[PDB]
């Protein structure tokens, strides 16, 4: 069961749009939509969207081993060793948000000051003393970004899980010679920082320039999540609101996608008239390069909606009928749809490009897809038990022999998190919180596993988080 | 009563050192040390201390005043006009964290996400709808450092309000023409952004060129905190770990303060021996130029002792006895006295150059000295009654003729704010935190009043916070 | 006759080795190598060589034909107007090194102090006083590089060509709108520096993934000048000293047309084995990256010369026989051969990344190839007349009515410049020397239609320059 | 006899009109204007003019002493050794425009392509093969401004002196131990980079802090040339056209020195009435802060005559009568006085700040004033025997045994060189021009000891240069 087979279930039902099973139905954790700053969905007037791993959601882990996979052949074409051609794709060992330390080649899972959570080398997982060695203090100047980079998206899973795959392989192969910084074959040296390097080229490559794209497309039913209430949830904001696509992806691939995620023999609900995707939408601009974007962005081009070539020139025309955009800012949006950026609800997954940027730089109210929520909940709810146990311990620890008390602290933490992968929770690791989850709460005003979760909630529903106290005022 | 009335208070106290008496008189608040984030005072091995405003509180409002007086004659002595000469420092305007805008010359109170929460032009206070002529979204990009200026220390207060009186004579001069970015006086044009440059040009060289080190140094007693109870924390600190200073200010000012924080007829108690300042740190660090300090840092140099002058050329030398140290870098610390970040509490007063850059950058424990948190807690406490009313009508707007339920909320936090000063309190304005809040919970481990009260904490305490929950995982 | 039709005239002579025939043969024009500052070829330790417009000569008009012909293709598969199509490369247009004004879509033919000579706006030729409108003071800051590009080798006549006509068809299809800096189509505007990228993205596009390099390799007879008299050359060099390949081209392109360089049924001389082009080189470096290769370069790569590919790491160990290198710097060149700067003549055709870098940044020997320079030669000589006049006239107007004598000046000069085409010379323009003429001059020790002349001279020459007199000193 | 003793030799002398004495005069080489470029003088709209070693020649060697003095006593204030206070000023040592390279303490003498031509390490003249230890290829990449600082103005002259004073007492001084890039005393290390940002430090001090002004001021007989000739020429070329200052120094500098520059109980000639210095100009602009000036400059300020200060905020207002400016751009001058780059001739004597940066920025013309050259001209001429055989030599050598005859090149340039001073001319060391004079010949249309030479050429006069060939052009 993968965290994308949770999302294919609910996603296989009609909706029943009785106001009392959609309050019912929305109290289930699955399909709430949790709120960390208050909201008032009356005051916002545009919902905008980004696509890829949010309207479309790829089957997991179909899609990351077709990724892993294209990967993988790209480097063994450019020069890599066959023996990568047998690696396969194991979507148990990575977690999102890890932490690739191009220095010394390790995986790390930090808090969002940077300490040290977990740090595997290859598949061995470093204990305390051992980290000390390379990271005296157990932690990393996080946004030291020539040495760190952060594998944020549900597009690096592939490329988290090859990361230590290369290493191990490297480590273990007796024609290497293992240093702190890398490996050496003779006269050659293949430094983690160029390693890492040619991994990161290679799957942009696939994504731009490799087939990807193309498998993709040809097998839409085996990769792309289908959900029959999306163009329900799109027309009930078109009579409330404003609704836009903002997202990274050409218009070619962004047609083929949206066409595929409309694909039913009906409208938004069963009996109704299908309707092209592009009728959803009041403004779609495609090629957006964000999170540049939200900042001075790029010149504002027009598509060729007939052969999917932009337009010559720069675009000057006002919004009209059938127009689709290319790059511009985030103030193409709020001009074009007269809107402030708190009259916006933007609905995303990427933490930094969609969430924390446009927060930061234009005061856009923020919705953070994260699709590994629903195994997420599964995994937290069930082993409940566990974490009941840690907090616990976590307190008489306090009061206080500890020699043996530490050790079913590191005990419990260890156990609770295998049960979400090698690399534990997406938002934990025993007691402690990981920068994912801190940038969650920081800057995702709602957030969901789906974004479907907001048909769940009535037209003018006020999401409500409780206030916050500083230590000195609740005294 | 001003906040360092009340630190001049406890301050006139020696320490009854029964274990009884320090756990009670610690749980007044005044007296708390507040806990961010859980602290095993067990495992600090190096106290770290800035100097001014935290060893050395200056006397309020005489000092705020004093360098006031210093900046408008400075300016007045570079062309600005006689009438500034008749300003005079009020203490009840300012408050510590305000945003200027050097646009539009306007005071902005925001909080952690830039929202406006009070905007003043001059004394005049911009309400709601105003405000949206010029902040739109009324919002800031609060990282804009061209635009915006954050008077976060002390030191700010005395321009804080001369920014507000600038703005005011010249807005109701009729010499002048008020534009939206400053001022025409016939075929001179003097924008906000060049009049919030002359003040910072002059708040800069009254401190390091003109008087105010002069004449606070030859009425110390006018001007600066002294507590008998400072030289017992230092010694008692000395034999659980190492003691640092690492001060920005030069050796000649910091010798003069530092000798006059000790100047008792005994040392660390009534009866004991006193002895010099410098006799109670195994580190002495002057002309630190944190934040800088905390990344690259700038050359270890020596100080000559004797003449106060730097030696010539770079120190290579170790650690020993007697020895000044002026420039360096945070890891001039760690290796001279052999420790991680973690096994540091640096302890001062500036929440981006102390706190905020030591947390970020090295991984340090970190204390907060807030002086104005006595006269806050003083009212916040006596006017909980308003605070309370607040949440009250803060949850029954949520269940819902809230025409007039916004306006008792607007009221009710006006006159709750109003307890504080004009620009209202350092941590909130109504039910909303402000991003000085927000910078404390976030980056100060540990925060006080005064460091002092340290010692009414037993020598391996463990500082507790409570644990953290995203809203999914108390669901 | 192309200037390259000069140049494969003398190449299909093998060389008669006399040495009064070589005396007799260089002091023919042509034939000359000139000298700007005195060399002695017995201190040259190391010959190092571009290939592209050094070693392989394109066949003129028959290569930047093709260029033309696959960039405008490309632009038109991208989205500009059909008519592009019928465009056909006219080699009686452009001049190289002119600079293509950004901002007003001018080519201009510039001084060294970038005065302006020559002011094309598409094919109209705009006279002095309309000039000023956009250039007053008729000068242009010729190091801002946001505004200004200076199309600098024998790459870019093909787009300095079709600069031209893109300006020039714009300007007259009716539906466009011409305006200062660039082109309305009702909603779209195409400014000239949109427009100027595309070009400039077009011919790099046909450069490294278009099919250019695949239509010269299957015609090379067509395309590249071959000269049975360049293996001779090198291995006599090789007799002296060290000779050493580093360009900018990959390996497999650089391997294919080396080959045909040497493509002989016998090696150096006829009647000796043919020898593969490798062994005339004591150090192979492709993918140099001039100029960055003068700097910090890149990372030393080594080439599997089996499949064309870079081996994975950074190359550490020593030369060795057979080896070929990809990336590095110069440095890597002085360690490997043993050579300081002045014992090297690297032998190139471009002014800036090979000649002006390595001299000021390595105080490299510098040996610039300009290959029209065989027809700058025959217009000048046969033309010597018009010259002449020129300069008589250009003294009696300092005598001095000259209403008119300024007019015969201007006619002069006019129609001396139109013999060498519509850009007029590459070197001057009436009695001012281009930017091109000057760092010619400034940075090119030795230069020459072809670095074959070399052969027409000694083991040991020593070339020999006028020293140079301030005024002051010839006083 | 100083080069100040020349220049105050005919500065004693009244002016003759009689333009037959004007037409003799000139033709003597210390009363010539030099050109590079031609330049039609009635083509000249507005003269402009630096001010300091411009309009007011400080008399050598009063003021290098004193400047040296006060330099060496600032650098004894801060810490230097008490024996720094025996040296004294040597004018037969520095020779401007040598580059002090920061990494191994050595003052050097390059020529345009950086290649060493002289070496001292202090006052040992370090000899070729010994300077390829540091220097292999004997070249520096000048523009390398992190390591070498090139002192250019007569203001330098002191420090140049006082560079290899310091080198050259550390290095005997037994307290001191020499290393490769400095000196060690026990654990302090001074680099040679940190000690000249010393020296560079006090200089800057002495001008804007300390009493240099002071004492040039109360003695400007005994520091500053004075010539009745000067009021004559600008009156003149008020007549033409239009004149402007354009000085980085302050106007209470200003001021003092130009009211001495006019004080003779006349006007323009004997027997006017003597007007203010004011009254010459049509544009007075101080602070000019060039070169930034020829960019985008400063804000536009206007100085209050009575008080000295800037009037605070931006001038607006247009040119009028009795107007002082502050700061702006070179584009302030050509607006205000309605000119193009090429109507102006700018007259001063920073190669770069004045002359390089006004040619390439702006196209200005441009006139370089070369104090020294009435020194330089009387040695080149009067041992023009030494050259002559010099040039002999240096074509001999070219026909060919040389072992000898190398020998005698050596001795001879050493000898010739040794007239000018320990340092050589400032234009060439033997057959070899400098960097400096490179620069002269390449920037500076005119050149002159003094710009006083102007008063001895007719009102439209055409400075004629020969026009320049490229070897192949005389073939
Ligand atoms: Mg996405
Ligand atoms: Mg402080
Ligand atoms: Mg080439
Ligand atoms: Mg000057």
């Amino acid at each position: 069961t993968s965290w994308s087979d949770r999302l294919q279930n609910a996603a296989d039902m009609p909706a029943n749009m009785d106001k009392h099973a959609l309050k019912k139905y929305r109290r289930e954790a699955y399909h709430r939509v949790f709120v960390n700053r208050s909201l008032a969905m009356e005051k916002i007037k545009c919902f905008g969207f980004d696509m890829d791993y949010t309207l479309a959601v790829y089957k997991s882990p179909e899609y990351e081993s077709l990724g892993f996979e294209l990967t993988v052949e790209r480097l063994v074409s450019i020069g890599y060793p066959q023996e990568l051609l047998s690696f396969a794709y194991d979507s148990t060992f990575p977690t999102r948000g890890l932490v690739f330390d191009t220095l010394y080649g390790n995986l790390l899972k930090v808090d969002a000051y940077g300490n040290l959570l977990v740090c595997a080398h290859g598949f061995n997982f470093i204990r305390g003393p051992e980290t000390r060695e390379q990271y005296p203090n157990k932690f990393i100047q996080r946004d030291d970004t020539e040495r760190f980079y952060i594998l944020n998206t549900l597009f690096n899973l592939p490329e988290t899980y090859l990361l230590a795959c290369l290493v191990d392989f490297f480590t273990n192969c007796p024609r290497y010679t293992s240093c702190e910084t890398g490996f050496k074959d003779g006269d050659l040296f293949m430094s983690y920082r160029s390693m890492f390097q040619d991994v990161r080229d290679a799957v942009d490559w696939v994504h731009y320039k490799g087939s990807l794209k193309e498998k993709t497309v040809e097998n839409l039913e085996k990769y792309v999540v289908k959900d029959g209430k999306l163009p329900l949830l799109l027309s009930r904001m078109k009579e409330v609101g404003k609704v836009f696509l903002a997202t990274n992806s050409d218009y070619k691939y962004t047609d083929k996608i949206m066409t595929y995620l409309f694909d039913f023999p009906h409208g938004p609900k069963p009996g109704s008239s299908h309707r092209p995707w592009q009728s959803y939408f009041d403004l779609i601009l495609v090629d957006a390069r964000k999170p540049l974007f939200f900042g001075e962005g790029t010149v504002l081009r027009q598509v060729d909606t007939k052969t999917g070539k932009l337009k010559i020139g720069t675009y000057t025309g006002p919004l009209q009928h059938g127009i689709v955009y290319s790059g511009g800012s985030s103030d193409t949006i709020c001009d074009l749809l007269g809107a402030k950026g708190k009259d916006i609800l933007y609905i995303g997954d990427h933490i930094f490009g969609d969430i924390l940027k446009s927060k930061k730089r234009q005061g856009w109210r923020t919705f953070l897809v994260i699709p590994e929520l629903a195994q997420e909940l599964h995994v937290w709810t069930d082993k409940s038990s566990l974490f009941e146990e840690l907090q616990s311990l976590d307190i008489f620890l306090a009061e206080l022999d500890i020699s043996s008390i530490q050790r079913r602290i590191k005990k419990v933490t260890h156990d609770m998190d295998m049960c979400y992968g090698m690399m534990g929770s997406l938002f934990r690791s025993g007691s402690r919180q990981t920068l994912f989850a801190s940038q969650v709460m920081r800057y995702a005003d709602l957030y969901a596993a789906s974004f479907i979760n907001l048909l769940y909630y009535p037209f003018s529903y006020l999401f409500r988080a409780a206030h916050v106290l500083m230590p000195h005022e609740s005294t």
